[PDB]
């Protein structure tokens, strides 16, 4: 049960969401059909519960590599925009709501890292990661550093590590090759080796993390960190002149940050499959219907470029998306599980001088391996507790026969 | 040793053992070779066991899903029917008893699912699955229901879902690829839809079993049922004048029923491996051979041309065969056994409304994963427990180092 | 650290390290760098535990089956011989020391199986299996045997399986392919067939292995017996009039033994990884390198056809090459643990009469799967240990940098 001859739509509470509810209000004024829009609490957790058993929204709004588990499991319908339509919006989005070859969802906003600088103490932020070591000598002269990032997450350094060769998954044929890793391949040995390097010669702290790297920048310690849109904020409060650019490239190469993408998809259950495309190709991915929800809350770098041609005035959002095109696209597929435990890992282990770069990457592969047999247990398990839930429902019970 | 010089069968206790001594009989006055028919209790369970050690029967009669079992464990051998002998018997039952691309049983008995109906409630069946929503509520008006078969095995629902496109595993060039599983596919996907469609417009109950359905046949409350040759004298018992015909089509396509086939292997410890094919060959798979078994238990339908064309005056064995021809045979591989688990949960699942049909049947993957992995577990332990002994007991102890 | 300027070898204890030795001060002789020989206890466990924090050996010595981990742990670095240097070592060991599709090390010596025979009651040894029956029915009118060898453990019985078409892993384009496995094929079937059939004849015992084979030969109980070079100097101390020889051929085929090539591998975290270059291919793997080394402690058969040329004058060294270059190198992969677990189970009850020979190698297949599955599963264990404690390690260090931190410049 979802209600024919209406749209309920449900996207997170830190969203433009009053934003949406107007361009759903756009939508009654002319089909006169009404568009409820909810912000449930940890609705990504609740989605997949609902819309198994026939319920839940008719159109869901998260980031697309939850979405690739909503497909798995047959809980998002396919989508079929034209050719004309898939024109409308960077033909690198699409690839980043794709499963098993069909579309299951529309791409909104574009999220990636940047190379935040500040421009009092650095007007001329480099272009390459190499010439950071010599001026990190120049600041520390003046009692500050070059360069804070958290380097606990593999999603920060991921950037240096990839800009080389490095990938998680080789992306062919719309397909993702999960026998195809690029962990240990040598653009990512010489990236990790680089960052290491950085450390062993005291121009970052092994220990850095996200609170010490963000603290340090807008107190004003270091001329340069690495952050996504959602750090700007907390930039802006502290009063600090700073500035948005394009990361810097490693061994002539840009740096690869992963990808995220806001996506809108279609729950497989709703009977407003129609209802749900008209409005979404045609009310809300258009100026109009992104600026309305832009206005609310910020959505930073968009899919539709028309809109982002517009918001890319502001230079932070240009290279967001700069950023973003230069860029991995973050797999959607369950393996992404295990490839982070590996890597957080292999990370970890090489900066600590735990592990040599070489036998750190080597291990992720094993270590990686690993853990999708702990995952292989889960679900079997998991399988066991249901099949016996099952029979002991109907076939023998207190009172009852078979 | 299994005795050189003389056959010794295993066939089921729920055959026509005492036909096939008769052609055994036959077989000993035409050649002075004496053969002994035995019928022992699990004999299928029996028979690996035995085998393994050397020991066994010289020939098995089996129903062939259990025969990839052995093959696998290497118990049976590879049999040497020549071209002329090949086309004597059904193209598609030489399928079923075809292991590793070599073949290593003969096709005896052909079973099916059909569609009984009821000839006194509906004297003309539906050719489509699509006119038994409306044929119930013609019959509802009489108190009575258009169809009623077991929903609780996939078995039974399976020749609906494989029906636009549906499958367990592709078979290609005499091997199954088990990596292309056709349970999630627009065919099954459709085919599970209608079912689940006719449970929430009221024509079928979910939680109907075999028990229910069967009973409600034979007293006359259901038109229709589904169910195979072994039900037959239950329903002769009950006295309802009742049919057996072709399965429903679907979308303008047949029902694809599973189908078992009743296979004579041979041992492959055997010395008797040329008499067997003697026996096998020019004594049973014959008119005579399988007329003495028939009269003893009817074996249904039958692999060889010659005999099944004679049997198919009666109408329910011809209708058995015709079912099986549309239909696909029961896969013989391992992956078979993780496949049924997944696939009586995703049809449950989606009856109840638990889960939606897309839903369920994604997660069709996701459980025959898990019943692998919990069937890798148990074959880990059961072979580190070996290992235990065998290193733990012959290798060293008290009276050894 | 491992100490740029110099070179530091682990060779095993039972090796020449004192021939290597004084290769390495010829060395520093022509080139001023002093070379350290050491012989660690244990060194192949403590190899890997050391080489991953960046410390260990610039050069180590070890069988090439080990040598697999190594790599695929990335301890070890991809060697750079010319084509004209791979010339000089015989084509097949180099495939003895690839993994992934790079080369990983230098062969040195090639060890393997052979046909031990007495001389004073077999002068002329069969040249085939199939005479081994009826020249057992001649010597046991004698009060002898004709061949007795280690039946428990797969390494000795392989030989006879392997040669009508058994195989571990196919290596075709130097990679091995685990998913084709041959030891259920009509060759392997065939073999083992033989193996039984001796056993069930009264032929060979059962129950035989490694100590009441050895102890036999060496009193002058049975005229033959299957074992390799490491064995010379027991049967030496016998008395014992013996021949090393080829193994005897079964179905025209020849019998397969597995090859052990000592190899020497560079350190993947040695800052001397051009100095480890010169040493090995100027120095040791030359005619008076290996020398040396074969003076100290025999190496057996060599992978320097110069040298192995002279050495092959030794009627027994020429054995071990030959039989080695007819035999299959053993995969340096991971899963031969569960090969040699499956095929040792297999052999065990087909030769005990447990199983039948069909039965025993289909029911391998299953027990190498099995034993695949133990193994992932003691490994993700000890990832999720790792981990857990891992934990620990960052909440320690989070109130470790928070002072440092402000320590140098606070
Ligand atoms: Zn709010
Ligand atoms: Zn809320
Ligand atoms: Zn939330
Ligand atoms: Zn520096
Ligand atoms: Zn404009
Ligand atoms: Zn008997
Ligand atoms: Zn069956
Ligand atoms: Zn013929
Ligand atoms: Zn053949
Ligand atoms: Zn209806
Ligand atoms: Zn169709
Ligand atoms: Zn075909
Ligand atoms: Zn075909
Ligand atoms: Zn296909
Ligand atoms: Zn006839
Ligand atoms: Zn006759
Ligand atoms: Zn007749
Ligand atoms: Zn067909
Ligand atoms: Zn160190
Ligand atoms: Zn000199
Ligand atoms: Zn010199
Ligand atoms: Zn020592
Ligand atoms: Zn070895
Ligand atoms: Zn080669
Ligand atoms: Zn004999
Ligand atoms: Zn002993
Ligand atoms: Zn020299
Ligand atoms: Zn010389
Ligand atoms: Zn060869
Ligand atoms: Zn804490
Ligand atoms: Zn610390």
């Amino acid at each position: 049960k979802i209600e024919e001859g209406k749209l309920v739509i449900w996207i997170n509470g830190d969203k433009g969401y009053n934003g949406l509810a107007e361009v759903g209000k756009k939508f009654e004024k002319d089909t006169g059909i009404k568009v409820t829009v909810e912000h449930p609490d940890k609705l990504e957790e609740k989605f997949p519960q609902v819309a198994a058993t026939g319920d839940g929204p008719d159109i869901i709004f998260w980031a697309h590599d939850r979405f690739g588990g909503y497909a798995q499991s047959g809980l998002l319908a396919e989508i079929t925009p034209d050719k004309a339509f898939q024109d409308k919006l960077y033909p690198f989005t699409w690839d980043a709501v794709r499963y098993n070859g069909k579309l299951i969802a529309y791409p909104i906003a574009v999220e990636a890292l940047s190379l935040i600088y500040n421009k009092d103490l650095l007007p001329n932020p480099p272009k390459t990661w190499e010439e950071i070591p010599a001026l990190d000598k120049e600041l520390k002269a003046k009692g500050k550093s070059a360069l804070m990032f958290n380097l606990q997450e593999p999603y920060f350094t991921w950037p240096l590590i990839a800009a080389d060769g490095g990938y998680a998954f080789k992306y062919e044929n719309g397909k993702y090759d999960i026998k195809d890793v690029g962990v240990d391949n040598a653009g990512a040995k010489a990236g990790l080796t680089f960052l290491v390097d950085l450390i062993k010669n005291k121009h970052m702290n092994a220990d850095t993390d996200y609170s010490i790297a963000e603290a340090a920048f807008n107190k004003g310690e270091t001329a340069m960190t690495i952050n996504g849109p959602w750090a700007w904020s907390n930039i802006d409060t502290s009063k600090v002149n700073y500035g948005v650019t394009v990361l810097p490239t490693f061994k002539g190469q840009p740096s690869k940050p992963f990808v995220g993408v806001l996506s809108a998809g279609i729950n497989a259950a709703s009977p407003n499959k129609e209802l749900a495309k008209e409005f979404l190709e045609n009310y809300l991915l258009t100026d109009e219907g992104l600026e309305a929800v832009n206005k609310d809350k910020p959505l930073g770098a968009v899919a539709l470029k028309s809109y982002e041609e517009e918001l890319a005035k502001d230079p932070r959002i240009a290279a967001t998306m700069e950023n973003a095109q230069k860029g991995e696209i973050m797999p959607n597929i369950p393996q992404m599980s295990a490839f982070w435990y590996a890597v957080r890992t292999a990370v970890i282990n090489a900066a600590s001088g735990r592990q040599t770069v070489d036998a750190a990457l080597a291990a992720a592969q094993t270590n990686a391996a690993a853990m999708a047999t702990l995952e292989k247990l889960m679900k079997a398990f998991e399988s066991l507790k249901s099949f016996q839930q099952q029979q002991q429902q109907q076939h023998q019970h207190q009172h009852q026969q078979q």
